[PDB]
């Protein structure tokens, strides 16, 4: 697709066979959703925002779908304002900005 | 220009005479810039994210330059760690997502 921004770019994703919606965020390194429940162990890993880094559990290797787009990478879990897709999936489904 | 994510989208800008540099970032619904002196009258926001939130000061009718694309609009400015460009000044120089 081409996704103009005059509103969020929230798309359906699909991991552990449920589907969610989450947001595309260029300026996220980092892939990270809302509190879920995913296979295997997990590692710690720390996120700065903008009031500040906090602690969250890295998962690697989760198959993901974005926009029906298959990816298998890091998916971080934590108290998110929203279930977002960083730069680390955006690039694997092949997502460039143009203008 | 097709801007890649395999790195962080940096970007020069040009802003109240000063050259900076911003992240493209469509997470963000709106512009927010580190502190600087800006022209005319504003009114106090609180934006947030993980990590929690900030006290920035709004800016309305500001211009900006964005890699040469001339754009008007609202600027944040406070204690953000990044320069961020956001959706509400991408959708002013055509950018869009795609894959
Ligand atoms: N990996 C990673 C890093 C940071 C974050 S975040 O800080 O939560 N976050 C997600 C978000 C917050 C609020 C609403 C919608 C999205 C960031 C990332 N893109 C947008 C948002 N921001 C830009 C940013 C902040 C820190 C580092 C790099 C960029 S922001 O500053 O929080 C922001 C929030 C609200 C508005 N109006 C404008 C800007 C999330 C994941
Ligand atoms: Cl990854
Ligand atoms: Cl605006
Ligand atoms: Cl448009």
């Amino acid at each position: 697709p081409q996704i103009t921004l005059w509103q969020r770019p929230l798309v359906t994703i699909k991991i552990g066979g449920q589907l969610k919606e989450a947001l595309l965020d260029t300026g996220a390194d980092d892939t990270v959703l809302e509190e879920m429940s995913l296979p295997g162990r997990w590692k710690p890993k720390m996120i700065g925002g903008i009031g500040g880094f906090i602690k969250v559990r890295q998962y690697d290797q989760i198959l993901i779908e974005i926009c029906g787009h298959k990816a298998i990478g890091t998916v971080l879990v934590g108290p998110t304002p929203v279930n977002i897709i960083g730069r680390n999936l955006l690039t694997q489904i092949g997502c460039t900005l143009n203008f």
